[PDB]
């Protein structure tokens, strides 16, 4: 059920994202190209804080997690928990973000 | 709260594991040396299936997750969900396991 994913820090593009993302959010798996897609497919009141929070924590190399309403292609919202581990390269600089997205619908019933 | 970790498939040793593992399970963070430690610090009825399940799924390169009672150093058990992503090298062979351990105590109250 967990959806694995990884983001290239330099380009901010998705290296990969599990196919379960399609069953969960409906958008074609191949449509998840970059962080911009992740930021767009989110509830308006959540975009208001999640993006800034994740950016700040990532830049500081601090692992983090956020709960928000993800936008399904059909228009309804799905509660998701995004858990992020920050990876640094040999020189100590942020190189990528790796983690999982979890459907936490049951926690909101 | 999530505990990040990674295992070198060849040596089956922990490359790293978040410091939160100490606050959660009590054992010194540096004590988590290999899969053997992970397998030992688990409820006896769970060791009976979790180890075999994870091994089988990992060898097949299939992401998986398992819920089990982890052993705290003080002797009591803590419900944990281990989520695993399998990483393959350039030749297509299993190279490592990366994921997170989550305290799911609230789901068992």
């Amino acid at each position: 059920k967990a959806i694995p994913w990884k983001i290239n820090w330099q380009t901010m593009a998705f290296e990969y994202i599990g196919p379960q993302i399609e069953a969960l959010l409906g958008w074609p798996q191949g449509s998840w190209k970059s962080v911009e897609d992740w930021a767009t497919r989110m509830h308006p009141e959540d975009q208001e804080w999640v993006v800034n929070f994740c950016v700040k924590q990532s830049e500081c190399g601090v692992d983090h997690e956020a709960d928000y309403r993800a936008l399904h292609r059909d228009g309804h919202y799905v509660w998701i928990r995004d858990v992020v581990h920050v990876v640094r390269d040999d020189s100590g600089e942020v190189e990528a973000l790796i983690g999982f997205m979890f459907d936490i619908s049951l926690e909101h019933h």
